[PDB]
RNA sequence: ACGAGUGUCGUACCAAG
RNA sequence: CUUGGUAGUACACUACU
């Protein structure tokens, strides 16, 4: 209400108005006090400062624009000499601030880890090992520094002939479970564990080995890296490489048999045999034995080390019978920052035989062979955690660098992927991070490569690998733009409407990075992207890594204040705005904006819950961290400064609860709160962190205050609704929909170049072409305008840094929906928003209080006095994060600045210029397509990028050196990429974060999310056979992490009643078993669906096998519980029991609300660290409540009496603070607010194995570790399995779930349709890849809302919620309340609520709490599970349909090579009158197109009174169009069919009135000017036609009633007004001639134009007095032939019949003369939503036809180089012997055909259009001939013989063929084949022996001749025959 | 030795003799 | 240097849903 009269007073203001003119300052003044609703209009003070800007702004633009002229063409160019310099430049700064060391022993080790092959000979039993390590450590030969204690340590380990004992007393303390029990001159305290004997070592000896060799209790310069461009270092790196190579490279001798084959081969194989091969090949190898031989030692080791010594070392084991590590004494590694020190040794026979990474320490010659002795090393749990992971990552490493690539020798690519997998320090990432940027900068076109390597660019190499990592960056660099020259565009094949074919051509040309080998386009984009994400998280050490993010925080800060002085410029200075040009442009974006919705200010209040209360907000009652300003000494730093902050975090919903209870915010609507805070609060802190991300530089993180919270929260939301960002996408996680708004922006800038050339080029070629049936073509070539595409993928330096934070002040007061009042106080915030401090952390203060000794030039200590405070001032940045959206705003701003800037620079050349940008947070991609002739392409380029640079200057902003790049056809938005047209995903960064990024939460939650991970990279393109190893990958390592492979601790198979883990469920501990679609399409509820599935297909007769899962569904009435085996009857009771119902708590529930429980039964306890829970303030108000007489019981009853508050976690004070004190009982609640660490998570499966963890506790209530539960995992399977046997399934219960798991939700309907229906066809190569939703998703979605507002509804009973729409919550809770009483849940609730109480006599309020909680879990889980995000994908073509895109999906998803056609026998999908609409839009076009004229009307007729369209009779619809009166619109159909009427004929005579525009003829391509122009404007007495082809109007007839010139012209004038489409300005001119009339146009808009009909002597006389003294002069198109009819013309119906005696189109008729009657065309792959009984002429079936979507295209050569399929999808002769028969009803029309032409653009491309044919191209010839084709190719194809198809001993082999079919059940392979050959004997007259066949039973002769015949290499055959012999065999072997 | 680093660190801690 | 005793998180973590 009222204003904040303190803003002019405040310092902030003061420096913001004097920094600025007088003027300025004034109408800034008037600005702020503008109010929208008190004056005329909401835009005369914004119009008002527009117009004050205009004259400055123009000037700024022209300015800008007129700069071509003086650009030189000359830019940055990444060539070899550059590169060479900039590297240079790189190692003299390199050298300065590193110290450079030469000497080759100084390398760090790149793999701490050395390895020798197996003996074969050796044994595997420990003590034999243990013996053999001591008896060969004993025997070492030679002298050194360390082997005099080496053999002391062989002796201190020897137990001679006592082994017997030795295990005996290991084994009696493992079963009994210290004192040292001496065997052998060995003090023997455990297995493999030793007490330090020092009567064996030396003192001396022992003393320097443990404080020398090891550092154990040993205890400025620069940083040491080797030389990384020395010769003799690269050529020691390189020695290195190839002796791994040499020795890791040879064979196991070995079988492969692990988890992921035995799991998964099947699937993978049948994905794609070269993955299966290369798996096969890896695993046999020495890369993987010494990947797993590490992992296992390490995890030994890990195991080994928690209660040890001072005095003991231990000797860990592997698999690996030559590889042991000592593991010398250190702390407890489960404490804080706990380190492990071991080191490794390897015995092996010969010498050079050792795997040395530089981690060797020397080899010794012993006894039998050699000895080697690798250094100590010291790591943490974090880098111990990726070297345990490290297999699967190196797994997945190898299989995406090898995928598809015959030109890459594997053992590189493994040597590639073992350094980088088991890298584990920060040597490899300070290459990996920048390699990205510079290497696709370099290949860019323009770019600053130089720049970026010379002055940031800083390799940290202290590793050899390393060096050879810095070599191969360099050598890429180098090749890149020199290599930039071999991709080339693809064939464009575009058809008006959409692109068929796009993106880069499959030339493998381009030079691999890290191989010696060729790689495509898309592959080295991978191979450069791909390595950023082999990096680990978590490696910086706080020590340094803090005071880095300090040391640039302050060091920016002081650069602000010492060297920024002035605010605003105008010759773009860095950090400065443009006054002048920032106002008008934000005066210009927000009147467009404010334009174009109305109800703006209540979208904010409604969408951002302002007027409701503080506690719905969810941004502010969530778990995350908050800061709290006060003190906190309860709770040496405090008594050093006397300034010093006293600060503590806590959470946000803590913190909430603390201010409400304290009276600081009431319960007013948020809104006035935030807007009193504005003023309240006057002082911001906030605290920093380091985010801990792979980068090589962290980056800084800030968390603030509550208050500051809400009011920035008030700013985002008020900024965020003017933006153009989706308000339901993540920031963080940007939506994939940004990867198909940039391939909608890629076509739309391809046809304007495709159009503008062709337009301003055709009289051009024209010229050229009629020349060549010479110089006069090379000057018409130069004369001619050439075309230009740029993209500029640009990222902001700094961009919350280096900001004027003065602009949003700006952009606030000229926003005219705030009122006085909430300006003022929102610039009082943002004025005390430029005073915030920010408080150095308490651990950075101890960092630096521990000095001693002083930095030389302590920028910290200077602008902290000396650390007087922790608190230093930030001015200019505010901090990352917190402003996303208003800097959105302003960048887009500028980028329309820009635009206009490049509009008006093209416009000054008679140019055509198209501009689309997008704009995310900070990240940019702007297209730019420019057409003309003026000046070269380079000039153009450099202008460009020259006021691109310009642009973000001007409003504060800096383009980054480093991330700023322009290229051909490389779009690069947020991690995404758009080549040219065809969208493209790093699909492998998915994987690599799934195996790499582990939460360690349990075993559902790490299958989960990886499956997930799986998921979304399937939704990024990936090929299905690499999904696959991700998914196999992911459950070896969750199997491997929790002890749950075959005979481990949690092994499952035993206890429950299946036989594989297939059969078990994952959510008891299974694997998955579903089609890769189900996975990409729902998500871990595949399992279930398949399981349903296959339960139908086992349990339903043949008789409705093949109908839709509705069908089968309602046989399920028909099923009997008894007759099911026991694996079935157990998971449909885990269905019935756990997910539809809450018979058994996961955890206990106390406290729980209804979005806590998850789909998890068996989870694990997590740390409940009782620390963090002291910190916060409610949780000792908890404790109070707790200890209470009764208060508890109380809160029990509160809750009872109000359940929304189980649903609703509260909605006002009070409630939200009794929901808090509930909440606190959760007992996982608290582990959400404690510290899981992933380390201590880690060692957690490793150290206790064997601890109970579970909570489970059965059926409805029937000093210690922080982790411990009730069971284990094997008693919880116990407990589990025996509780489901006592529950009963009825067949009414398998109903239920049936109906509640897939009749449910339509979803699920139609995925359990595709898989059931689904029929494989033609394969086909993928050209066209194409991003796309599902289509009509509104239609398949059960729950339109959010289940947590569907559930708060549910739980208030009220329909009408605060934040959602009544009338679909009307539905949605009818549908909840269907499912709650169909399944019997309320009153079963009610019934053991009831029972309980009886038997314990009195109410019991915790178990009516725990029922009411069950329940509303239950239905926020069935609700939850209804809604499946399925969000863009990557298809192999588009969809328009849901049919079709389910289609391209199951097709892109069954093998890595091709794409495949998919048919569905039925409806998968199981305003009326727009149905009716579509129905004869499509029939009748059908018939036109593809039925001969002779049969049209008989198949019109059949298909209106037999068939059905879109479960509607066809005949309904013909009925509601008949009583409709829209009739007129269908006169043909009406005519054909009889039912026209002469009322029909006055109405389309009545559509005079406004002039009706009639096309006689459709155009080939209007956009392209094609097609034969056929076009009939008419109103009342008067009426034209025109007449042309393609470019050129032939004539124009015109008929009037009254022959006076000045009635022709403004007839003429009226007529060319109407809507007829046609541009006119495309046309060629004509030849102008005395007494005629020409048809017209003239430009007068910037693209209005106006057409009007002159005389010859008009347009002359007007062009040559327009012609003297930009130029628009009369352009004559078309002459016309004026005619005079004063008839009526009133059209009869006698007439008709007469008219149409020659025509018997469905879709055009003769209504008169030279004007038709035309129905609007439907696009046919809507086509298949009909359905009826076949049509079977001749020997085709015109109903498949009507389905078969691949041949209904109108293309002729489309058509005739089809496959053989289509047709085996068509025939259904039954007793045929000629194919004439059939090909007479087909169409004879000609149909259109393909040419090419070039497009004259600096990325050269041709496109293919269509274009009418000539009379023998026909449908029905196509037919012929591809038959005629085909059938040849099949029968030699399918010969088997030499004599021919035909003959005999070829007919057996196909009668074993079609038996084999037959009899085995139909695959998703066989059919097509038993068609085709019937097909081909049809072909060959002998029909007569296909009927006949017959059996040649033992299925060895059937695998014989499977195996043994041939494959046919040239024909499409090759593939599909594979795949069935392929699926035949493994039917067979399943038999 | 190893991790980190052009920021002084980790490199287990305490008590007894 | 010898003996005894002690040790569960990086107490850690934002804005954007
Ligand atoms: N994890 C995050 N936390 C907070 N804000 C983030 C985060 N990730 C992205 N952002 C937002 O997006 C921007 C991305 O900036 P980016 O990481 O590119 O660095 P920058 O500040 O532009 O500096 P430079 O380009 O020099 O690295 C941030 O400034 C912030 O607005
Ligand atoms: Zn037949």
């Amino acid at each position: 209400k009222t204003g904040c009269p303190e803003f002019w007073k405040h310092p902030i203001y003061k420096e913001f108005k004097m920094s600025m003119p007088v003027p300025e300052r004034r109408l800034f003044e008037e600005s702020v006090k503008f109010n929208a609703y008190e004056s005329e209009r909401w835009n005369t003070n914004l119009v008002k400062i527009r117009e004050y800007t205009k004259k400055d702004y123009s000037e700024h633009i022209s300015k800008s624009a007129k700069n071509i002229f003086l650009a030189s063409g000359f830019y940055k160019q990444p060539n070899k000499n550059e590169i060479s310099e900039g590297w240079t430049l790189m190692v003299e700064r390199v050298q300065d601030q590193r110290e450079i060391s030469k000497s080759l022993h100084d390398q760090k080790p790149s793999i701490h880890f050395i390895w020798g092959a197996h003996n074969p000979g050796n044994s595997n039993n420990a003590t034999f090992k243990l013996i053999l390590l001591s008896k060969s450590l004993q025997s070492i030969k030679g002298i050194s520094t360390y082997t005099e204690a080496f053999k002391s340590l062989g002796k201190m380990m020897d137990i001679g002939d006592k082994a017997i004992e030795y295990e005996e007393f290991c084994m009696s303390l493992k079963s009994k479970a210290l004192e040292p029990k001496q065997i052998n001159n060995a003090l023997v305290l455990w297995e493999q564990q030793f007490m330090i004997n020092n009567d064996l070592i030396d003192k001396s000896e022992k003393l320097k080995l443990f404080k020398n060799f090891c550092g154990i209790g040993k205890h400025v310069s620069k940083p040491k890296i080797l030389d990384f461009d020395d010769a003799n270092m690269y050529l020691a790196s390189l020695t290195m490489m190839e002796q791994s190579k040499k020795i890791l490279s040879k064979s196991n001798g070995l079988k492969p048999d692990n988890f992921i084959l035995n799991e998964f081969g099947s699937r993978i194989k049948d994905a794609n045999k070269e993955t299966y091969d290369n798996m096969h090949k890896i695993f046999e190898t020495g890369y993987w034995q010494c990947i797993s031989d590490f992992s296992t030692l390490m995890k030994n080791i890990l195991s080994v080390s928690q209660y040890n010594r001072h005095n003991t070392f231990r000797i860990a084991m592997c698999a690996n019978n030559n590889v042991f590590a000592i593991v010398f004494p250190s702390a407890d590694i489960k404490t804080k920052k706990a380190t492990v020190v071991y080191s490794i040794i390897v015995l092996h026979k010969e010498e050079e035989n050792i795997f040395n990474p530089g981690c060797l320490h020397g080899t010794f010659k012993c006894m039998n062979g050699y000895i080697s002795i690798s250094r100590a090393i010291r790591l943490d749990k974090e880098r111990c955690q990726r070297i345990v992971s490290s297999p699967g990552l190196f797994l997945t490493t190898c299989l995406l660098f090898k995928h598809d690539n015959p030109t890459l020798v594997m053992s590189d690519i493994m040597n590639f992927s073992i350094y980088t997998s088991l890298s584990i320090t920060k040597s490899v990432l300070s290459l990996t991070e920048p390699a990205r940027y510079m290497i696709m900068n370099s290949l860019a076109i323009s770019s600053n490569v130089k720049d970026y390597i010379a002055e940031k660019f800083s390799p940290y190499t202290k590793t050899l690998f390393s060096v050879y990592m810095t070599r191969l960056i360099k050598n890429a660099c180098f090749d890149a733009y020199d290599q930039r020259q071999r991709v080339q565009l693809r064939d464009i094949y575009l058809s008006d409407y959409d692109i068929t074919q796009k993106g880069i051509k499959d030339n493998r040309e381009l030079t691999s990075i890290w191989f010696p080998g060729s790689v495509t386009l898309k592959e080295y984009l991978t191979q450069i992207y791909l390595p950023f994400y082999f990096n680990a998280k978590g490696l910086h050490e706080k020590h340094h890594v803090m005071v880095d993010l300090a040391k640039t925080i302050l060091e920016i800060e002081c650069e602000q204040r010492e060297n920024i002085k002035e605010i605003w410029s105008t010759n773009c200075t860095k950090q400065t705005v443009n006054l002048k040009i920032l106002i008008h442009s934000l005066c210009k974006n927000l009147l467009a904006d404010t334009s174009r919705h109305n109800h703006l200010r209540n979208r904010i209040e409604n969408r951002n819950n302002f007027r409701r209360s503080i506690t719905t907000i969810s941004t502010f009652t969530s778990s995350k961290s908050c800061l709290k300003i006060g003190d906190f000494r309860k709770e040496m730093l405090r008594n050093a400064m006397p300034n010093y902050t006293d600060y503590i975090s806590t959470k946000v919903f803590d913190r909430l609860y603390e201010l409400l209870d304290k009276k600081v915010l009431t319960d007013k609507p948020v809104i006035e709160q935030i807007m009193d805070m504005m003023i309240d609060h006057k002082k911001f802190y906030f605290t920093f962190f380091n985010k801990g991300q792979k980068t090589s530089k962290d980056r800084e993180i800030f968390v603030g205050e509550y208050e500051a919270k809400m009011c920035m929260y008030a700013v985002e939301r008020i900024a965020k609704e003017r933006c153009k960002l989706n308000p339901d996408e993540m920031i963080s996680e940007p939506g994939d929909g940004k990867l198909k708004v940039l391939e909608q922006k890629s076509e739309q800038e391809i046809r304007f170049l495709v159009e503008t050339t062709r337009q301003k080029n055709r009289e051009i070629d024209e010229a050229i072409e009629a020349l060549a049936t010479l110089g006069k073509i090379e000057k018409l070539s130069l004369g001619k305008a050439k075309g230009l595409k740029m993209e500029i993928n640009a990222d902001m330096s700094k961009w919350s840094a280096q900001d004027v934070f003065y602009k949003y002040f700006w952009l606030i007061a000229l926003d005219p929906i705030l009122y006085p009042q909430e300006k003022e106080r929102i610039l009082y915030f943002m004025c005390n928003y430029m005073d915030k401090e920010l408080i150095l952390p308490d651990e950075l203060l101890f960092n630096l209080l521990d000095q001693k000794v002083a930095y030389q030039n302590d920028i910290i200590a200077t602008m902290t006095n000396q650390l007087n405070s922790n608190t230093v001032l930030i001015k200019r940045n505010w901090l990352q994060g917190n402003f996303n959206y208003t800097s959105s705003y302003v960048h887009s701003c500028a980028m329309s600045v820009y635009k206009e800037i490049l509009k008006e620079a093209i416009t000054l050349l008679d140019g055509s210029i198209l501009v689309n940008s997008l704009v995310h947070s900070d990240d940019n991609q702007t297209s730019i397509t420019i057409v003309q002739d003026k000046m070269e392409n380079d000039k153009i380029i450099d202008f460009a990028m020259k006021e691109f640079e310009r642009a973000c200057l001007t409003f504060g902003c800096q383009a980054n050196m480093k991330k700023t790049y322009v290229t051909n056809c490389i779009k690069e938005f947020v991690s995404l990429f758009n080549l040219y047209g065809e969208p493209f995903s790093i699909y492998g960064r998915f994987l690599l974060t799934s195996v790499g990024d582990c939460a360690y939460i349990g075993p559902y939650e790490d299958l989960a999310s990886r499956i997930s991970s799986a998921q979304t990279a399937i939704k990024h393109g990936c090929p299905p056979s690499l999904a696959w190893v991700s998914i196999a990958i992911s459950h070896w390592m969750t199997s491997l992490t929790y002890n749950m492979l075959p005979g481990q601790s949690n092994d499952p198979i035993d206890y429950f009643p299946a036989e594989n883990r297939k059969d078990i469920p994952i959510e008891l501990n299974g694997v998955l078993d579903a089609p890769l679609s189900m996975i990409s399409t729902v998500g871990l509820e595949s399992g279930n669906l398949y399981f349903l599935i296959k339960l139908l297909s086992k349990y339903t007769p043949v008789m409705q096998k093949r109908e839709s899962v509705v069908n089968q569904i309602a046989e399920v009435k028909n099923w009997k519980v008894e007759d099911l085996t026991d694996n079935e009857i157990f998971r449909l009771k885990i269905l019935r029991y756990l997910v539809l119902d809450a018979e058994m708590d996961p955890s206990d529930i106390m406290g729980e609300t209804s979005d806590m429980r998850g789909r998890s039964i068996l989870t694990p306890r997590k740390f409940t660290t009782a620390g963090s829970l002291r910190k916060l303030y409610s949780f000792s108000k908890y404790q109070d409540r707790l200890s209470s007489p009764g208060g508890m019981v109380e809160l029990f009853t509160y809750l009872l009496e109000k359940p929304e508050l189980l649903v609703t976690k509260g909605e006002d004070m009070k409630d939200y603070m009794e929901s808090v004190i509930f909440r606190y009982n959760s007992k996982r609640f608290k582990e959400s607010l404690s510290i899981q660490n992933p380390a201590q998570l880690f060692i957690e499966q490793i150290l206790f194995s064997h601890k109970p963890v579970i909570d489970f506790s059965g059926i409805r209530d029937k000093k210690e570790p922080d982790i411990l539960g009730k069971v284990t995992f094997t008693e919880a399977y116990r407990l589990l399995m025996r509780d489901l046997s006592s529950l009963e399934l009825t067949n009414d219960d398998i109903q239920v779930i049936y109906s509640y798991i897939i009749l449910n939700d339509p979803m699920m309907i139609t995925i359990a349709n595709t898989h059931i229906l689904s029929i494989y066809g033609s394969p086909q190569r993928r050209m066209g890849m194409s991003c796309s939703t599902m289509p009509e998703f509104r239609n398949l979605k059960l729950i339109h809302h959010s289940p947590a507002l569907v559930l708060r509804a549910y739980s208030k009973n009220n329909p009408d919620i605060q934040g959602a729409d009544p009338t679909e919550m009307a539905r949605d809770l009818v549908h909840l309340k269907e499912f709650v009483e169909n399944t019997n849940l309320e009153e079963k609730m009610k019934v053991r609520i009831a029972m309980n109480e009886a038997e314990k006599g009195q109410r019991d309020i915790v178990f009516e709490l725990k029922e009411m909680t069950r329940f509303y879990q239950v239905c926020y889980e069935y609700v939850k599970s209804t809604e499946h995000k399925i969000k863009v994908f990557i298809l192999p073509a588009k969809s328009y349909t849901t049919t079709d895109f389910c289609s391209l999906m199951q097709g892109n998803l069954i093998k890595d090579k091709e794409w495949y056609t998919v048919h569905y026998l039925k409806q998968i999908l199981s305003s009326e009158q727009n149905i009716a609409f579509e129905c004869f839009k499509l029939i009748t076009h059908f018939a036109d197109s593809f039925i001969d004229s002779l049969s049209r009307s008989a198949f019109l007729q059949l298909i209106i009174d037999e068939f059905s369209y879109k479960d509607v009779k066809v005949s309904k619809l013909y009925d509601i169009i008949k009583n409709g009166y829209n009739r007129t619109d269908f006169i043909p159909l009406l005519f054909r069919t009889g039912d026209l009427r002469q009322a029909d004929l006055d109405k389309y005579d009545a559509m005079k009135s406004h002039e009706r525009v009639t096309w006689n003829d459709w155009q080939t391509s209007r956009h392209l000017d094609m097609g034969s122009i056929n076009l009939t404007i008419t109103g009342y007495n008067r009426s034209i036609t025109i007449i042309g082809e393609d470019n050129k109007l032939t004539y124009a007839e015109l008929c009037l009633t009254r022959k006076t010139p000045e009635n022709i012209t403004i007839s003429g004038r009226k007529l060319l007004g109407s809507r007829h489409g046609l541009k006119f300005e495309n046309m060629s001119k004509i030849q102008t001639y005395p007494g005629n009339y020409y048809i017209t146009y003239r430009k007068k808009d910037r693209h209005q134009f106006v057409y009007q009909i002159h005389s010859h002597e008009s347009i002359t006389r007007r062009n040559e007095e327009h012609m003297a003294i930009i130029y628009n002069e009369i352009t004559p198109v078309c002459v016309v032939n004026v005619a005079e009819v004063d008839g009526d013309q009133r059209i009869l119906i006698r007439s008709l019949d007469y008219l149409n005696n020659d025509i018997f189109s469905l879709s055009r008729i003769k209504v008169g003369l030279d004007e038709f009657a035309t129905i609007k065309k439907a696009h046919f792959s809507k086509m298949v939503s009909f359905e009826g009984p076949p049509i079977k002429t001749g020997l085709l079936d015109l109903t498949e036809l009507m389905k078969s979507q691949d041949l209904l295209n109108l293309n002729y050569d489309n058509i005739r180089n089809s496959n053989l399929i289509s047709f085996s999808k068509l025939i259904c002769c039954e007793g045929s012997d000629n194919i004439n028969d059939g090909l007479e009803f087909l169409s004879d029309d000609p149909m259109n055909f393909t040419e090419g032409e070039a497009i004259h653009s600096t990325p050269i491309f041709n496109i293919y259009y269509s274009k009418r044919g000539e009379r023998h191209m026909t449908y029905r010839n196509a037919i012929k001939l591809l038959i005629e084709r085909e059938t040849k190719i099949f029968e030699e194809a399918f010969t088997f013989s030499e004599n021919g198809f035909i003959s005999p001993e070829n007919l057996g082999c196909l009668e074993a063929v079609v038996s084999l079919i037959k009899l085995l059940k139909t695959n998703e392979w066989s059919t097509v084949i038993d068609k085709c050959i019937h097909i081909c004997l049809i072909k060959n007259g002998m029909d007569h022996m296909y009927h006949s066949f017959d059996v040649p039973i033992n299925w060895v002769m059937f695998r014989e001749f499977i195996n043994s015949l041939p494959g046919t290499d040239i024909p499409p055959w090759n593939v599909m025959t594979e795949n069935f012999k392929k699926k035949c065999i493994a039917l067979i072997n399943s038999k």
